[PDB]
C-alpha cells in the first residue's frame, strides 16, 4: 500500500473522499491510510487491486473472499461513485462495464445461493457485515441502485414474507381486508398464521397497519371536508378541535422524521409537500383564531381549502403499492417532458393569436386584468373547444361592452367615422380558424403520440422500479414503530420518557456457481480437433517406428 | 368478425380503474375547494355533492365549472336562504360584494381542466393502444 | 419415429466416420509391423 498504490489513484481516491464521502468510502479511505503509514486482508488487496482498474486480477482475488455477494455489491457501488467523479470520457465506460459485471456476478450467485436453500439465503441477506462497509447486501444494493438484485424473486419473496408478518403468504387479501373490518372474524380460521397470540400476531403486520392508517386517512379526509363545508363558523365546534388534535400527531411524526434524519430528508418532494400542507394548515388556524374580524375567518377557510388539496393528492402516492395501479403511478412520472414540450407551444400560439387580436380589435386599454383576460384566458378556453367569439361583427353585440373603463366590461371595439366596428373580418375569421386548428386538433393529437409512444418504450422496466420503491416503502413502514397512526403519540411520549456455517455455505456456492461458469465456457466442444492432433501424432510415430523396424531388417 | 374485438373488451379494465381513481381524486379535491372558497354552510346533502361531484364531473365532457368568475355570475339563480331550490349565493363583504378571489380559482379552474380533459384522456388512449397491441397475439386462441 | 428423426439430423456422424477409419489405418499400420517383423 504504500509504495506500489499508484499516486494518480492514490490522489483521486483521496480528492474522492474529502469532497463526496460516504457510509463505505470513508473506510476504505481509513483502511489505505492506516496500511500506508478481523483484520481483513483479503478484502484490502481487492480493493487495492481494483480501485487500479484491474479486471482479472480483481476477479481472482473476489474468489478468495469470505463474503463474495456483498463484496461484489460494494466493488460495484464504489466503481460507480468514483465514475460519478471522473471526467475523462474513456474510463467512464470502463468503470460502468466493471460495475455492471461486478452486479451481474452477485445477482447470479444469489440466484445460485436461493435455488438451494431459501432460509440459509434469506440468513445470507440479513447476515450483518462485519465492518465491511458499514452494511448489509440489500443495504448498498438500495444505495448503489442495484435494481437487479433488489428485483428478483428471491428478494421479492423475502419481502412479501416480511411485509406479510405473521400471516402466511398464500392468504387471500379480500378474506384479511374483510377480517380487518370486523374484529370477531379473526378468530375464526378464516385468516391463517402459518408464518391472545392471535390477536397480537395479526395487528402487528405492517400490512394491516398500513390499512388501517389508510382507513382513517380516509375518515380525516371526510371529517375535513364536513368542517370546511357545513360546520365552519367564528368559534371552532368540537369536530374542528378533532381534527386539530389529529394534525397534531401528524405533526410530532413531522419533527421525529426532521431528528432521526438532517437536511436530507427535504430532498424529496412529498416530504416537501408533507410541510407545506402542515405549515398551510397552522397559518389556517392563526389567521382562524381571528373570530373578531370575518375577513381573517375568510382567509384562513380559503388556507385550508387548498390545504386540503395538499392532503387530497397524496392518496396517488399512498396507493403506489396495490400491485394494480402502482406501475401506473410509477410510470406517471415519465411523461413530463412531452406535457412540457406541449404547453411550450401552446403558450407561443396562446400568445400571439391573443395579442394580435387585442391589437386589431380594441386600442388603449389600459387595464391589466383585462388584459390578462383577453390575451391568456380566452385563447387558453379554446383548448376545450370554445371559439373565442368577437371576431365577427355580426353576432358583436354593444350591450356587454363599455366605451370607458368605468365598468367591469370589455372595452368596445374601435368604431370608424360613421359608428360601425372599424376591424375587418376576413383577417379575424381565418385568424381564429387557423388557431383552432393547430392548438384543438393537431397539438393535443401529437401529445396522444408521445405518450403512446413513451407507454410503448417504458414498460420494459417499469415492474423493476416498482419493486425497487416497494421495498422502500416495506422497509419505511418495517422500520418505524409498527403502530397504527391514531395511537402513535403514546409511543413516542412512553420511549421519550423512558429512552461461521452461512459463509461456509456461501464459500460452496460460489465454488459450484465457478463451476457451472467453467462447464458453460466448455460447452464448446472443440476438444474433436485436438483428439483429430492426438490420433495423427500416434499415427506419425507408428510410422516412425515401422521406418526404424525396416531400417534395422536391412 | 366482431366476436375477437368483444373477447378482447373485457381486458381493459385496470386501466379505466386507473383513470377513474385519478380523476375522482382531483374531481374531490377541486370540488371541495371550489366549494369552501364560494360558499359556507350549505346544509342541504343533495345540493353538496351536486357542486362537489357533478359539476367537476360534466367537466370531463368539455363544459367548465363556471361561477369562479364575478363578471359572469349573477344573483338571480342563487338564493340568500335554503327553502328554494337554487344554489347558495356567494359569501358577500361588507359592502354587498362578492367575496372570494379570482385570480386563485381561475387558476385553479384552468388546472383542473387541463389535468382531467386532455392529460387524462391521452393517457387512457395510449394505454388502450399499448394494451390493443399486446393482446392481439393470442384474442383468436380465446 | 418422427422425433427420433428430428433428433437425428443433427448430422454429426462424420466425427464417428473419422475415428474409424482412424482405427482401421491403426490396425492396417499393426499388421504391416507384424508382417516386417516376421520378414526379419
Ligand atoms: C371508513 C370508510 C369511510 C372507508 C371505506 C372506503 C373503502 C373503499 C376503502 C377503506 C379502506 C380501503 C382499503 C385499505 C387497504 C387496502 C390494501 C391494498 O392492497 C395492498 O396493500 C397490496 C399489497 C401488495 O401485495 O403489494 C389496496 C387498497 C385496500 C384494499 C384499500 C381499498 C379501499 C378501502 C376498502
Ligand atoms: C403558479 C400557480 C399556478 C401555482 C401552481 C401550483 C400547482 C401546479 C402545484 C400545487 C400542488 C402541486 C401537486 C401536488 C401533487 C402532485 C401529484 C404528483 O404526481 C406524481 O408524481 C405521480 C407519481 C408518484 O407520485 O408516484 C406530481 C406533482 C403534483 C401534480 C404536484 C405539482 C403541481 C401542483 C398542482
Ligand atoms: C363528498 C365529500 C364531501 C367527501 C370526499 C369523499 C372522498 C374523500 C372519498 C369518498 C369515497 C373514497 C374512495 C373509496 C374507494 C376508493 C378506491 C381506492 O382504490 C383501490 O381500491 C385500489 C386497490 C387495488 O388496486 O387493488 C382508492 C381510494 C378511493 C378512490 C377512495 C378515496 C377517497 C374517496 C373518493
Ligand atoms: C384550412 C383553414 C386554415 C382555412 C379556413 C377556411 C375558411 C373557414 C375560411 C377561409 C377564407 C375565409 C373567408 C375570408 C373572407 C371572408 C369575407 C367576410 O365578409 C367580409 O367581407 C367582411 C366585410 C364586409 O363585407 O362587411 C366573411 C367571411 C369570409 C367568407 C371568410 C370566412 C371563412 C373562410 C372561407
Ligand atoms: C392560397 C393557398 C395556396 C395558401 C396555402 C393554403 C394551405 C397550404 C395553408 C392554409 C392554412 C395552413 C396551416 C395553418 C396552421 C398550421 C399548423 C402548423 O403547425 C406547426 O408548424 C407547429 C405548431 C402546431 O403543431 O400546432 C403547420 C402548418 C399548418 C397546418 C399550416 C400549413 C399550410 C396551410 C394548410
Ligand atoms: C326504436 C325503438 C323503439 C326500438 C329499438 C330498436 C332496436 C332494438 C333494434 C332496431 C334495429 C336493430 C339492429 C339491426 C342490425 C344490427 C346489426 C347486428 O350486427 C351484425 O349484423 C353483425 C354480423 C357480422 O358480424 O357479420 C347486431 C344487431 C343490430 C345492431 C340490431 C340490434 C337491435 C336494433 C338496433
Ligand atoms: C352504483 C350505481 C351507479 C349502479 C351502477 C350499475 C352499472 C354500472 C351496471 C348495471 C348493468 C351493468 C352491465 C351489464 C352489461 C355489461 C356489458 C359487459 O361487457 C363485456 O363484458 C364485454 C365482453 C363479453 O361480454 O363478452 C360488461 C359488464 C356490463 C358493462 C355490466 C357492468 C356495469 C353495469 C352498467
Ligand atoms: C398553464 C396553466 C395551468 C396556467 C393558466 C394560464 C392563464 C389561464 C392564467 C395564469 C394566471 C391567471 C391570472 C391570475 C390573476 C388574474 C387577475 C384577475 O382579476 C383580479 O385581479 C380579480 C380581483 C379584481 O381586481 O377585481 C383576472 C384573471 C387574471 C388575469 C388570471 C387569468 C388567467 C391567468 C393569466
Ligand atoms: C411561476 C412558474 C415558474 C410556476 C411553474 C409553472 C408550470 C411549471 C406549472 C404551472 C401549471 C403546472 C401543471 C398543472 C397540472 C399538472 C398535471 C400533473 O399530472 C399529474 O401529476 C397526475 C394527474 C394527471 O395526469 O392529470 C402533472 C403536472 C402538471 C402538468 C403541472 C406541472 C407544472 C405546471 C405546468
Ligand atoms: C400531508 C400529510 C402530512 C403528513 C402525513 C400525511 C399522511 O401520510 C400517510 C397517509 C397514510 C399512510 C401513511 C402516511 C405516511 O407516509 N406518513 C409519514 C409521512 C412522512 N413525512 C404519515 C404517518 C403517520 C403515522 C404512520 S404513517 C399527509
Ligand atoms: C371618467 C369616467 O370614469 N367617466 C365614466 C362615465 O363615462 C360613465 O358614464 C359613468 C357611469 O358608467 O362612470 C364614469
Ligand atoms: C326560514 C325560511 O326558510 N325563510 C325563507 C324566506 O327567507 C323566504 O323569503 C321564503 C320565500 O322564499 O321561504 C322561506
Amino acid at each position: 500500500f504504500s509504495t506500489h498504490f499508484s499516486t494518480l489513484v492514490y490522489r483521486n481516491l483521496q480528492i474522492a473522499k474529502n469532497s463526496y464521502n460516504d457510509a463505505l468510502l470513508t473506510f476504505v479511505w481509513k483502511l489505505v491510510a492506516n496500511f500506508r503509514r478481523t483484520r481483513h486482508p483479503l478484502q484490502a488487496l481487492f480493493i487495492w487491486a481494483i480501485l487500479q482498474n484491474k479486471k482479472e486480477l480483481s476477479k481472482v482475488i473476489w474468489e478468495q473472499t469470505k463474503g463474495c455477494t456483498l463484496a461484489a455489491l460494494g466493488a460495484s457501488k464504489l466503481l460507480k461513485t468514483l465514475a460519478k467523479v471522473k471526467n475523462d470520457i474513456n474510463a467512464a465506460g470502463e468503470s460502468e462495464e466493471l460495475a455492471n459485471e461486478y452486479e451481474t456476478r452477485a445477482v447470479e450467485l444469489f440466484t445460485e445461493c436461493y435455488s438451494n436453500d431459501e432460509d440459509l439465503a434469506e440468513q445470507l441477506l440479513v447476515y450483518s457485515c462485519e465492518a465491511w462497509g458499514g452494511s448489509n447486501c440489500l443495504e448498498l444494493a438500495v444505495e448503489a441502485t442495484d435494481q437487479h438484485f433488489i428485483a428478483q424473486p428471491g428478494v421479492q419473496n423475502f419481502l412479501s414474507k416480511q411485509w406479510y408478518g405473521e400471516i402466511s403468504r398464500d392468504t387471500k387479501n379480500w378474506k384479511i381486508i374483510l377480517c380487518l373490518f370486523i374484529i370477531p372474524l379473526v378468530g375464526c380460521g378464516l385468516v391463517s398464521f402459518r408464518k391472545l397470540w392471535y390477536y397480537v400476531a395479526f395487528f402487528t403486520s405492517p400490512f394491516v397497519v398500513f390499512s388501517w392508517n389508510v382507513v382513517f386517512y380516509i375518515a380525516f379526509l371526510l371529517l375535513f371536508a364536513y368542517v370546511l363545508l357545513m360546520d365552519f363558523h367564528s368559534v371552532p365546534h368540537t369536530p374542528e378541535l378533532i381534527l386539530y388534535a389529529l394534525v397534531f400527531v401528524l405533526f410530532c411524526d413531522e419533527v421525529r422524521q426532521w431528528y432521526m434524519n438532517g437536511v436530507n430528508y427535504f430532498t424529496d418532494l412529498w416530504n416537501v409537500m408533507d410541510t407545506l400542507g402542515l405549515f398551510y394548515f397552522i397559518a389556517g388556524i392563526v389567521f382562524r383564531l381571528h373570530s373578531s374580524n370575518k375577513s381573517s375567518l375568510y382567509s384562513g377557510r380559503v388556507i385550508f381549502c387548498l390545504d386540503y388539496i395538499i392532503f387530497t393528492l397524496r392518496l396517488i402516492h399512498i396507493f403506489t403499492v396495490s400491485r394494480n395501479l402502482g406501475p401506473k403511478i410509477i410510470m406517471l412520472q415519465r411523461m413530463l417532458i412531452d406535457v412540457f414540450f406541449f404547453l411550450f407551444l401552446f403558450a407561443v400560439w396562446m400568445v400571439a393569436f391573443g395579442v394580435a387580436r387585442q391589437g386589431i380589435l380594441r386600442q388603449n386599454e389600459q387595464r391589466w386584468r383585462w388584459i390578462f383576460r383577453s390575451v391568456i384566458y380566452e385563447p387558453y378556453l379554446a383548448m376545450f373547444g370554445q371559439v373565442p367569439s368577437d371576431v365577427d361583427s355580426t353576432t358583436y353585440d354593444f350591450s356587454h361592452c363599455t366605451f370607458s373603463g368605468n365598468e367591469s366590461k370589455p372595452l368596445c371595439v374601435e368604431l370608424d367615422e360613421h359608428n360601425l366596428p372599424r376591424f375587418p373580418e376576413w383577417i379575424t375569421i381565418p385568424l381564429v380558424c387557423i388557431y383552432m386548428l393547430s392548438t384543438n386538433i393537431l397539438l393535443v393529437n401529437l401529445l396522444v403520440a408521445m405518450f403512446g409512444y413513451t407507454v410503448g418504450i417504458v414498460q420494459e422496466n417499469n415492474d423493476q422500479v416498482w419493486k425497487f420503491q416497494r421495498y422502500f416503502l416495506v422497509q419505511e413502514y418495517c422500520n418505524r414503530l409498527n403502530i397504527p397512526f391514531p395511537f402513535v403519540v403514546f409511543a413516542y411520549f412512553y420511549m421519550v420518557v423512558k429512552k461461521n456455517e452461512t459463509l461456509a455455505w456461501e464459500g460452496v456456492m460460489k465454488e459450484n456457481y465457478l463451476v457451472k461458469i467453467n462447464t458453460k465456457a466448455n460447452d464448446n466442444s472443440e476438444e474433436m480437433r485436438h483428439r483429430f492432433r492426438q490420433l495423427d501424432s500416434k499415427l506419425n510415430d507408428l510410422k516412425s517406428l515401422l521406418k526404424e523396424i525396416a531400417n534395422n531388417i536391412k
